[PDB]
C-alpha cells in the first residue's frame, strides 16, 4: 500500500524473467503490496526481491570452445607441472560439445601449499566463466548451504545463493575448497544438500529454505579441491580425484623466479631495480630454510626478504640498491634450522632411516630398536596396529632363522625383551612399508653393526626373506631427495614403476632394487654380516 | 480464514481420494481454514496438503501379463547370465496370477560392479511398472524410513513417502539398495519399520509419524541387492537370496562390446567412427589392468581411453580416427599393473597358493610356514580362529606319522619352533579349507622340496590323511582363472558338483580330483617325496 511497496514492484517488472523466476516473483507479489512499517516483513520481502533481482537468468558468460588458448593459459598459471593440465584438458575436451557435465566435478588432491587456486583461476580463465569460491572446511550444517526458512528479516539464503546474486552469471565455476573438512555435527548430513546442488538430475530443481521455488543449477561447473584422499562416501560419486605432489629443487627455484619473486616484488611496493635475488639464494632457503611439499615457506622467505630490503634501503638513502646472494642470506634470515645432507650423519647401530607414505607426501622417519636383558618379550610404541605386530612377529622369526648366518646368539629371544619405537606410526599407510627398516635394526641391535648413513629403505617383508612390493614411490623418492639422501633400497617388484618417475628425481638418487633380506643388510650395513 | 485456506481446501476436492485418504485429507479440513500468517502452522498443513496430491491412489502401472516378453527384456539388460535371469522369471510366473507377492521379494546379492541395478531396472520394464530407487545403507534410526511426528514445519515424511508422492503410482518397483549396510546405533532397529512395510499383512495398514493415516502399500513391489549374505534375521523373512558370481574372460570382453563401449561412447560425447577398439585392448585391460569379479575396472579404463581420444583428436585436426589395439594401448593407460601368469613365478619352498573362498568371490593367497630352531612351539599369524588351530594340528600330526616316508627327521616337532602365516585369515570362510595348503608348505619346509607353482589347492583335512569336501568351488575356480592358475587340487567329493559349473570355466584349468594327502604331496611337489 505504502510508496515503498510500488518501487519494489517496479524490480519485478524492470527484470526479465523466467517460468520458475516469475513464479517466485509472482509469490513475492502476493507477499507484496502490505503495510511497509510491519516489522520483520516488509525488510524481509524487500530482500528477497534484492536477491532474486541479483539471482542470474537469461544472462551468462561466453564459455571458450577452443582447447589451444585454454592449453595456452594453463601453461602459464604456476607452473604447468606436465602432469595435472593434461587431465584437465581431457576434461575440457569432453566438455568441448555440449554445456552439460554429466559426469565428474575435476577434483584435485594434494599437500597444502600447490597451485590449487591458481588451477582453479586458470580454468576459469580457460572456460571463459566468472570465479567463485566458497569454503567447505568447517562446515555441519544445512543452513550455511542452504538459507533459512521463509519467515522474518535475517533469514538469508545460504552460501551458495548468495555467491550467485553476487555473480550475475547462470555457468559460473564455483569452487569447493576444502571438501575434506567438512563435518556432519549441527544438523544431520549437509552433504546431502551437496548432491542435490551437484548432481545433474537434481541441480536443475534445486530447492532452498528461503529460495524455496526451484532454480536451474544445471549449467553452473563446481571443482572441488582437498588435501587427502579422505572424502565421504555420498562425495565420492561424479568425481574425478586428480593427485597432485610436491616438486623439484629445479623446479621450486623456475617457480620462485617465475612468480613468487614478482609477486612478493609487486605486493611490497618495490621497484624494478631495487631487489635482486640470484638462484643461490633460493637454494639456501629451500635447502636450510624449510621442508615441505609447497612453496609456503618460499614465500614467506621472500616476503620477509622484501620487507627487511625495504626497511634497510629506507633508512638508508646513500643505498641505491640491495643483491642478496648465498653468502649475505642468513643476514636476512639468521641461522639455519634445517640441515642438508647425511653425509656427516655419524652412523649409528639402533637407528634406521625409512620413507614414510603420507597423505600430504612422503617423508623420513628414525625407526629404533631397543635389545635389553630380559625374558623375551615384545614391546612396541607409535601407536602401531596389528599390521605392525605381524610384521615384526616375521622379522623376528627371520632374524632367529638367520641368527647363525649373521652370528647372533640363538637365544637373543629368550632372555632379551624387544623394544621398537616407529615415530609417528599413525601416519595415513595402509601397510608396514617399513619391514626392512625394523628387520636391519634388530639385526644391529643383536649384532652391533652401524647402519650406513645416507641410505634410505622401505618395503613389505615374508616370513621367508623375500620383499614385496608398495605404493607410493612418487612421494617416498620425493622426500628422500628433500632430506639429502642418495641411497635408497626399494623392492624389486616396484621397478617397473620407475618408469612411471620423471628422470629430475631419479638423477640424483642411487637406487637399488632388492628382493631379498640379505641384499637389504649387506647394502644397509657397514659390514658384511 | 485468508485466501490461502480456500485454495488448499480446493486442492482436497479436486483429487479422487478413498476411505483412508477421505480420513487425512478430513483431518488436514479441521487443521485448515486456520490462519495463514500463523508460523510453522500454516507451512505444515500446506506440506501436508501437497503430499496427500502427491501419494498415489486410484491409479497404477499396467502391469503386463505375459511372460515372452519379460524374458527378451531380462535377453537384454546386461548380459543374461542364463542363471539368474531364469529365477527372475520363475518369481514373475508365481506373480501371473494375482496383484498379491505373498511371499518373497527377491533379494540378490555378490560382488560389486555386477549388474545389480541393470537386473533392477530390466525387471522394472518386464513388469510395466516405474522404477524407484532407495538406498538402505547407512540408516540407523526409524526416522529415515519414516517421517517426523505431526508437529511444525520442517517434519518431511520419511523417505519411503517421498518417494510414493514423486512416483504416482500405486504398484511401484521400490528397489532396496545396500540392505547389509543397514544397522541400528541412532533410535532403535529400523528393520521394524521395514517389515511393517513389506509384510503383506502390515504394508497395507502402514503409518507413518507423519502420515498418521494407514496407507495401502500391498500393491507395491519390493526388491532388495546386497552384497554379503550377512542380512539381518528380521529381515530375512519372505525373501529369496539369489547369489551372484563375476565373469570370465569371454563373457567380460563380450558385455564390454555390447554395453560398456558404447554407454562410454555415447557418455563422452564420441561419433560413431571416431574411436574403434578391437578385442586384443580388451584382453589386455583385463588381464593386466583389473583384478576383481566385476566389470568396474573396464568402465574405468574404457572412459579414460575415451577421454584421451577426445583430447588428442581435438588438439589434431589432421587426425581422422584413434584405433587402439594390444600394443599401443598402454600409450593410454601406461605401465602394466598386475601379471597375468605363473608359469615364470620361480616356485619356492616355504610358499603355497590356495585358494579362498569370500563373500565378494573367491581370491588367491600365499601361505607360508617357517620352520627355525627352537623347542617345538606353534606360532600362527592372520588372526586365525580355533578351527585353524586344530587343523594345523591335524596336519602336524600327518606329518609326524609320514615323517619317516618324506624324509624328515622324527625330532623337528622337538627341537624346531613352527610359524604358520596365513595372509588375510579373517576371510568370510567358516572352516579351514586351506589344510592341505598347509601341510604341503610344512612338509617342503621339513624337507626343502620347492612347491611347483601354476597349482592351486583347497580342501578340509583328517588325522589319517583323508580330504574331506568344501563349498563354493565355482568361486574358487574362476578367482584360479582370473589368475592365470592351469592346475587346480580339489577334493574328490566335490567332483560331483563340477556338473553344475560351465564349461567356459572347466575348459581352461586342469581339475584333479584328491582324497589323500599322498595324491596331493606327488602333485604339488617338484620331486616325488
Amino acid at each position: 500500500a505504502p510508496d515503498e511497496n510500488e518501487a519494489l514492484k517496479r524490480k519485478i517488472d524492470a527484470a526479465k524473467m523466467p517460468k520458475e523466476a516469475k513464479e517466485k516473483a509472482e509469490a513475492e507479489l502476493q507477499k507484496l503490496k502490505m503495510m511497509s512499517p510491519m516489522s520483520a516483513e516488509a525488510t524481509v520481502v524487500r530482500g528477497y526481491i534484492d536477491w532474486m533481482v541479483q539471482v542470474p537468468w537469461n544472462a551468462r558468460s561466453k564459455v571458450k570452445k577452443d582447447l589451444r588458448q585454454a592449453q595456452e593459459i594453463l601453461d602459464t598459471d604456476h607452473y604447468g607441472l606436465e602432469r595435472v593440465k593434461d587431465r584437465i584438458l581431457e576434461y575440457l575436451a569432453v566438455q568441448s560439445r555440449v554445456n552439460k557435465i554429466k559426469g565428474p566435478i575435476l577434483c584435485l588432491v594434494g599437500p597444502p601449499g600447490v597451485g590449487k587456486t591458481s588451477l582453479g583461476q586458470s580454468i576459469a580463465k580457460a572456460t571463459g566463466r566468472k570465479y567463485v569460491r566458497m569454503a567447505l572446511g568447517g562446515v555441519r550444517d544445512e543452513a550455511e548451504i542452504r538459507g533459512h526458512r521463509r519467515t522474518y528479516i535475517g533469514s538469508m539464503p545460504g552460501k551458495l545463493i548468495q555467491k550467485m546474486a553476487k555473480v550475475g552469471v547462470k555457468n559460473p565455476l564455483f569452487l569447493l575448497d576444502e571438501i575434506d573438512k567438512m563435518s556432519s555435527d549441527m544438523r544431520g548430513d549437509p552433504a546431502s544438500a551437496l548432491l542435490e546442488v551437484l548432481d545433474p538430475e537434481q541441480n536443475v530443481a534445486f530447492s532452498d529454505h528461503y529460495l524455496e521455488v526451484d532454480y536451474d543449477l544445471s549449467d553452473v561447473m563446481f571443482v572441488a579441491t582437498s588435501n587427502s584422499m579422505n572424502i565421504p562416501a555420498p562425495l565420492l560419486d561424479r568425481m574425478e580425484v586428480i593427485r597432485l605432489s610436491g616438486y623439484t629443487e629445479d623446479e621450486k627455484l623456475n617457480i620462485a623466479k617465475r612468480h613468487l619473486l614478482p609477486k612478493q616484488i609487486e605486493r611490497n611496493a618495490l621497484k624494478k631495480g631495487e631487489l635482486t635475488v640470484d638462484d643461490s639464494a633460493i637454494i639456501g632457503i629451500i635447502r636450510y630454510y624449510t621442508r615441505e611439499a609447497g612453496v609456503r615457506g618460499l614465500e614467506r622467505e621472500i616476503s620477509k626478504l622484501c620487507r627487511k630490503a625495504v626497511k634497510q634501503l629506507l633508512l638508508d638513502k646513500s643505498l641505491k640498491h640491495i643483491e642478496i646472494n648465498g653468502d649475505n642470506l642468513h643476514d636476512y634470515l639468521g641461522v639455519q634450522r634445517f640441515d642438508y645432507g647425511r653425509a656427516d650423519n655419524e652412523n649409528r647401530v639402533g637407528q634406521v632411516t625409512g620413507l614414510a607414505w603420507t597423505e600430504v607426501g612422503g617423508d623420513l622417519l628414525t625407526i629404533e630398536t631397543a635389545c635389553v636383558p630380559g625374558k623375551g618379550k615384545l614391546t612396541y610404541t607409535g601407536s602401531l596396529g596389528e599390521v605392525m605386530q605381524e610384521s615384526i612377529q616375521a622379522a623376528l622369526t627371520v632374524v632367529r632363522a638367520r641368527a647363525e648366518k649373521l652370528g647372533i646368539n640363538p637365544d637373543f629371544y629368550e632372555k632379551r625383551d624387544i623394544h621398537v619405537h616407529v615415530p609417528e606410526g599413525a601416519t595415513p599407510k595402509d601397510g608396514p612399508a617399513a619391514g626392512i627398516a625394523m628387520c636391519t635394526a634388530l639385526v644391529s641391535c643383536l649384532t652391533g653393526n652401524p647402519v650406513r648413513a645416507d641410505v634410505a629403505m622401505t618395503g613389505e617383508i615374508t616370513l621367508r626373506g623375500q620383499v614385496l612390493p608398495i605404493g607410493g614411490l612418487k612421494e617416498k623418492l620425493l622426500a628422500a631427495h628433500r632430506g639429502g639422501i642418495k641411497t635408497v633400497l626399494i623392492p624389486f617388484e616396484n621397478k617397473r614403476d620407475l618408469e612411471e618417475i620423471p628422470d629430475n628425481v631419479i638423477a640424483d638418487l642411487d637406487i637399488h632394487p632388492v628382493k631379498r633380506i640379505e641384499e637389504v643388510l649387506t647394502l644397509a650395513l657397514q659390514n658384511e654380516p
